[PDB]
């Protein structure tokens, strides 16, 4: 259905 | 900062 | 569909 | 000031 979310924090 | 999203659809 | 986000502060 | 955008529909 979704896939991914938030990130950019680490990497 | 944010990166990422929202995907499922049509992949 | 939608994948990228916002940045250019930290990085 | 901001970079990315909106991506994932090619590519």
């Amino acid at each position: 259905x979704i896939s991914x979310x938030i990130s950019x924090a680490l990497i």
